[PDB]
């Protein structure tokens, strides 16, 4: 037992890519960890025996995540073990290699496939046919298909073109993926037998999700060439029949799962007429274009929205085995596992406290990885609403370091009851007084839970209270509780301030040393708070919003999201959109504020951070901005190790300067 | 079929490193194959199950050869999958990294050991104890132990020292290993438990062989500071008492094999009094009181000496199991596998026609690799003096290409009966007349046999007869037949000329279009042949000897192997040593001669080929020489693929110019 440190997340293990082979005898998953000297992450591939419950590491180089199961005996993963291709990729050629590793015979991995595109997600029809979404470029110089002098002329042209980015679509970049003007996520079928790659979705369609039955494919599709609209289309494609059928025309609904079920289709849709873009998705059944057939009115977002800075890579959030659809949802501060079969019968399969990040099922045996008992990620078997632990990767962190677990309680504010959390300082004493930090979960509609959060534990190990709550607009309590469109800064700001008052009386907190910090929406809330109260001695805005009208025209989602959340627009009721802009009050802000931001953060553009920083220094308030190159909006969760240290160290040194 | 071509050997597979696990269930071996793109060789690790009889490919990157079984489940091998250690070795650091490759439990190779020396061979006491022979430099800067300024001073000194070579001992280089002045093959003990690397042999000792039974080591020792002696010492060492015990003083005999058998030691040994350096070793037993007692009067070189250019790598030629010592002996054109128990009973186990390259024994099940039926290397199991073919690595070679198998016959010359071989041209017509090539096998005490030889089939596929024999001096018929000391160029030259006379009359060959080629000793005879007869219209002299005096002072074995073989010395009977030199008769040579030679060939220095070539050119005879860089004596058997293709091209183009 020793104190937890700022760089202790280097020792954390992150699990990902939970996957069964068809028989349910072996589980595959990836173990990601930090490589500090190389400023990257190692990727181990692991296997667990579902019958014997024995873990074993498979790969060892540290650059492998499992994509598929080749069959019930061999995993095939993408890697870079061919130098002559790695040099061809530097010249601009698109390629992806896959390697198969058998666990019964043994030995090592061998090369299996070569595909002349950059694969973004792979699904397997057989052993010699694959369904594929991959990187396609409307302006690509197909460098694999040139050989003579045009080869030489194209290599040069590719190099010169790096110096420019051309924009003619309204969503020209996408956070975590750079510029994407006229670049799409194209769907492909590949026949290794004949080495043939066939396009499915045409030149202007982003496959946002896709599922596959036998030789039939169900895929989400958003098509545009000037302006991506708010609606997504559903098409199908049988490989052999090579037919494309416009099922739902492209102007009505937005879809999320859209997988085949039995002989029809189960799909989560929504016409955004009632509660807007982020309206919870009800689930319908479609067949012969019978999209009206509703089987369940769902009032939750179908994902694990319990934020944390101890995750690296996702996994399976849904599954449709047989007749029942197994899907996740967030209800309070917790992730629920639920079913929804052909007769409409919903059942709750796991109501436990912690998070269920992603799961897998095979023979009506349910395995998942999650964070329970305020511990880091481990693999669990789920039987009759209680999880039995199986992996033990991070168990020593909680037995080597002093962790302060959150006190959870009900909190009533603005006519509803949500959750309120308080983390006591390390080596606590109700006789002495302590500083505090109010954390604001940065998703507009996400959730803080009883789940290990490293940045909160770091400040807990240095003598701070760390408090946080789920205000109006958060996930969990339906469209009603999460609807604050046009109310940004009113009831949501009231909820957090009401929660801050309640804590400041119950808990022995020095009211003169209280910090506030949050990312994304919380960064907006941090910018909003300092402009409306003087109750925080210091603040730490990160990946934040500041000027709604300029975020409108510079953000990957700004031109449609900002209107759905403020009911205003730079040209339609400008005063309202300007009213919910925190920079409007920056001439009242007296609280010293540190600004965290990234250069490639396109969910909240860099301009939003610079404005609030310039707005403070212009009025003489102490401020500081740390711009992070080569990182984006997910720096807190998935950024490079050293850059994650710098972000933590900057925020921490800001608190330590003013609050100690 | 189709015509075999010059480069068809690129498709050949070469087997090496046949080794059992302790329980006899699995035996490991390595496959090597040419890599023309990178001008190197790919090495894979394989496994066969002794009861399943199934071959399994274990590695696929092409840089791994199996060296040792950690246990019945796991094969260990050395590689360079650590980019940090690799760059340290470039600077001058010495390192060897060993990995582990589970068959029983599967996965990929994982790092098991790091050893701060450059290892030449490894053997196993137990899982955390290994016996070691490795490179040792008495002038090493010890870059592993250096830091700070002394480190950068050493990095520069090591870099500058690449421009020099210092010599102060009479063997200053070894063929296939570069300069070796003041550097030795040293024996070490490594305890993985505490990372302790303990020397066994002293700083000036070359360890030529070593064996272990349980916790006791037996090794062969040659020790010198200025002059390597012809005799080797026998030494033992225990890894618990750390006691070194001189078993045989280093000035009596030259031993070739020594190992533990039951409670005492078996040893091949000879004082070279009757037949000189190359005398066949008799096998003795060494009791507890260090008395040497004859066990079996062997009259064979205890090795497979059948020549071939389709081998890459080797394995065990000696084995001790229970009370029997299993060994190899080349008897005529073939290799025998025999046993020898502590009672002196010699059972013969395998007297088949082909060669036995190496073998391993476990539970009185005998497995070996060999070349039978004039096919390339395959794995065979030995059962009652007959072999069952398990592997099929090269089975299509003889079915894909037109192979002309030699016509074996008995040939009498000079009071003894040997073997004679004539390979017909492809698509042979008894109504036409063909050219022929006489191939003289390199090395005096070696053997030509009914074994697939690539360079001969290449010419038979181009309309050539290819003839060869085993003259007096070859291995197979005891010390008496091999003794040509002081007779170089007499009875052996007669034997070859008698064989050529017999063949060009019995077989339909144009006497006016006959060539001759040979390497090493065969290259000596080619230089001798052209200086004594006009019957060959062209010749090819490879890695040859032309001047015994010049060869005395520039050869890794020259200062003692020349005196033994010619009974002369540049200062004792110089007229004899000069009489046996082909350069003396170069002013009577009229035969156009191509000269193949390698720059790093230290068994036959570059001076030898340079002299005969200049002599023929001085007397106005057409000549040509191709010098090969980065290659040595072993160019024809193990050189880089492009350099083998170049040698085969130069030799094939010379005959075409003068024989067609």
């Amino acid at each position: 037992m020793e104190n937890l440190k700022l760089d202790s997340f280097l020792e954390y293990k992150f699990l990902s890519n939970l996957d069964f082979n068809p028989d349910g005898s072996n589980l595959a998953f990836s173990l990601s960890e930090a490589d500090l000297e190389n400023n990257s992450y190692k990727h181990f591939i692991y296997n667990l025996d579902t019958k014997n419950k024995e873990i074993k590491k498979l790969t060892h180089s540290g650059k492998e995540k499992n994509s598929l199961w080749l069959n019930n005996n061999t995993i095939l993963f993408s890697a870079d073990r061919d130098k002559d291709i790695e040099e061809k990729k530097k010249l601009g050629e698109t390629w992806t290699i896959f390697y198969a590793l058998d666990i019964k015979n043994g030995g090592e991995a061998y090369e299996y496939m070569k595909l002349p595109v950059n694969v973004t997600e792979i699904k397997i029809i057989d052993e010699n046919n694959f369904i594929l979404t991959a990187d396609f470029d409307n302006n690509s110089l197909n460098l694999n298909d040139l050989k003579g002098g045009e080869r030489e002329k194209a290599i040069k042209q590719i190099e010169e073109n790096k110096d420019y980015e051309v924009l003619d679509e309204i969503p020209f970049w996408s956070n975590g993926n750079g510029f994407r003007n006229k670049k799409r996520n194209r769907l492909y079928h590949f026949d290794k037998s004949n080495n043939k790659l066939t396009p499915i979705s045409d030149e202007y369609t982003n496959v946002e999700s896709f599922n596959i039955k036998e030789n039939k494919v169900i895929f989400v599709g958003r098509t545009y060439k000037d302006k991506q609209a708010l609606t997504a289309g559903l098409y199908t494609y049988d490989v052999k029949s090579n037919k494309l059928e416009i099922i739902i025309s492209d102007n009505l609904y937005d879809i999320s799962y859209a997988n085949f079920i039995e002989d029809k289709i189960i799909c989560a849709l929504s016409d955004m007429k009632e509660y807007g873009i982020n309206e919870n998705h009800k689930i319908y059944l479609i067949d012969s274009n019978k999209n009206i057939n509703l089987l369940y009115e769902n009032d939750t977002w179908l994902a694990c929205t319990v934020g944390s800075d101890c995750r690296l890579g996702g996994g399976k959030s849904f599954k449709v085995i047989g007749n029942k659809l197994y899907f996740l949802s967030t209800i309070a501060d917790s992730v629920h596992l639920s079913s929804l079969d052909t007769n409409g019968k919903v059942e709750i399969l796991s109501s436990e406290n912690g998070s269920i990040d992603f799961f897998d099922i095979a023979n009506n045996e349910i395995y998942y990885v999650g964070m329970r008992d305020y511990t880091l990620q481990e693999i669990y078997k789920l039987e009759n609403n209680s999880s039995i632990k199986l992996s033990s990767f991070n168990e020593e962190i909680n037995k080597k370091y002093k962790i302060s677990k959150p006190e959870v309680f009900d909190f009533i504010t603005n006519g509803d009851t949500t959750k309120g959390f308080v983390i006591y300082p390390i080596d606590y004493d109700k006789n002495k007084t302590y500083p505090a930090i109010l954390d604001i979960h940065g998703g507009p509609k996400t959730v803080y839970g009883d789940v290990y959060y490293h940045e909160m534990q770091v400040w807990a190990n240095m003598g701070y209270f760390v408090i946080f709550t789920n205000p109006h607009g958060s996930d969990g309590y339906g469209n009603k509780f999460a609807d604050i469109r046009g109310k940004y800064g009113t009831i949501d700001y009231e909820d957090l301030m009401n929660f801050t008052d309640y804590v400041l009386e119950k808990y022995p907190i020095d009211k003169s040393r209280v910090g506030v910090t949050g990312g994304s929406y919380g960064g907006y809330m941090t910018n909003w708070i300092i402009g409306h109260t003087d109750r925080f001695k210091c603040a730490a805005s990160q990946r934040s919003i500041s000027n709604w009208i300029s975020k409108f025209g510079t953000t990957d989602i700004g031109y449609y999201f900002n209107a759905d959340q403020n009911q205003a627009t730079p040209w339609i009721n400008h005063d309202k959109l300007w009213w919910h802009s925190p920079l409007k009050y920056a001439d009242k802000a007296k609280t010293p504020t540190l600004f965290i931001h990234s250069e490639e953060d396109y969910r909240c553009w860099l301009a939003e951070g610079l404005q609030m920083f310039t707005a403070l220094k212009y009025h003489g308030i102490e401020a500081r901005l740390c711009m992070f190159r080569g990182e984006n909006h997910e720096l807190s969760r998935s950024g490079k190790p050293k850059h994650r240290i710098r972000r933590l160290t900057e925020i921490t040194n800001w608190f330590e300067k003013y609050l100690k």
